[PDB]
């Protein structure tokens, strides 16, 4: 089975190339990591094995789902401390995941009640609906669109995380720029509008990318930095008229930073839409190839998908998401080819400690 072949992901020696995705769950009461994640982190953790938190906030402004954890203030960071502390206590890698929402927000999740702030002031249409903390869905507001100093704040917000992240034992970060958020607001052509330096062309798109890339990469490291996007995704209205193109760009910007700071990023992330399976494939295996370093795919992985992916040299680690919901276990399944349990979407966003969350046996 080659995913149990190891491999070295720059100075992270994994045993094994099952990785558990980055997904929010909302656990995170107020904002502060808790208690359940620390179980829920340590039940999927397996030694020489790579992890990703979900999604983490890196200001006050970053949220758009409720009880998200952030890791912008020193309470937060001594409350990851103790989650990362139980994972490496059995010997695996863990990366936090840094994640700013842009104009995918509402209201109630910013202070003060402000406006969600993005590349563009147009809202995302409502065609998509925002969970809200009470389980309804709310509308999307119309975001603010920031000046070119604020974007260099906001940069400098992913910093001082990425800096957090280290001083709470993160093995690294990872820098959530897919699923239509704030970075692929300013990434897709459906959704930057804008008429300066940061809009039109395919390099001034990927300039917001390329300089929260090379901040994180000054401040922590480049092998201690994943990047993560989506160019094929339309989540949110975030279309672009020419996803492998821009794909493209993406990945030679990541290249010329690799090639500046002398060092490889830990890895280069982008999760798949599952439509079409050739012309996904073709896609993925085109961005694969132009980046020089380590490549994870993700996105409706299975066991067999997940082995052909790596045996056919398409991928060097696999991330699975909603398999890892409800299998702690997921890695030693997939070792024993045991059958997989199914997941309960309902308890994906609640706020319960243990039920949908730590509750899913590992095999008998
Ligand atoms: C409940 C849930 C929450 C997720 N949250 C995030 C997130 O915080 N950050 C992110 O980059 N992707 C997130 N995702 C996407 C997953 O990382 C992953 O790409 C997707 O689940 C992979 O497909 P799979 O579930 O078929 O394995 C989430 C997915 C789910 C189902």
């Amino acid at each position: 089975n080659p995913l149990f072949s190891p491999y070295k992901m720059g100075k992270f020696n994994l045993s094994h190339r099952v990785v558990l995705a980055p997904m929010t769950r909302c656990r995170a009461l107020n904002n502060i990591p808790q208690a359940a994640l620390g179980e829920y982190y340590e039940q999927r953790a397996t030694a020489g094995g790579f992890l990703i938190t979900e999604g983490t906030m890196i200001s006050p402004t970053s949220a758009g789902f409720p009880h998200v954890p952030g890791i912008f203030t020193k309470e937060q960071v001594r409350e990851w401390k103790k989650i990362v502390d139980v994972v490496h206590a059995k010997g695996a890698v863990i990366f936090c995941q840094l994640w700013h929402v842009g104009r995918a927000s509402h209201e109630v999740y910013q202070p003060a009640g402000a406006a969600p702030i993005s590349s563009t002031e147009k809202p995302i249409s409502n065609r998509w609906r925002i969970l809200m903390p009470d389980g309804t869905h709310g509308i999307y507001p119309k975001p603010r669109a920031i000046g070119t100093y604020e974007i260099s704040q906001v940069v400098e917000d992913y910093r001082r995380s990425a800096l957090n992240a280290i001083e709470a034992g993160f093995d690294g970060i990872e820098i959530h720029g897919a699923h239509g958020y704030l970075i692929d607001q300013f990434l897709k052509d459906g959704i930057n509008d804008r008429t300066d330096e940061y809009g039109g062309s395919l390099a001034n798109r990927c300039k917001f990318i390329t300089q929260v890339v090379q901040a994180v990469v000054s401040a922590i490291g480049a092998d201690r930095v994943g990047v993560r996007v989506s160019p094929a995704i339309d989540h949110l209205d975030a279309m672009d008229s020419n996803p492998l193109s821009l794909g493209l760009a993406v990945v030679e910007r990541l290249n010329k930073i690799q090639l500046h700071s002398g060092s490889k990023l830990a890895y280069l992330h982008v999760t798949q839409p599952r439509s079409s399976e050739e012309e996904e494939a073709r896609l993925m295996r085109t961005l694969r190839n132009a980046y020089q370093g380590t490549f994870i795919c993700s996105g409706g992985y299975t066991r067999e998908l997940g082995i052909e992916a790596v045996a056919q040299g398409d991928a060097d680690l696999v991330s699975y998401g909603r398999l890892f919901i409800s299998n702690p276990d997921l890695v030693m399944r997939i070792k024993l080819n045991a059958p997989l349990n199914k997941y309960n979407r309902k308890t994906f966003y609640t706020q319960d400690p243990v039920v949908g969350y730590t509750d899913y046996p590992f095999l008998q």
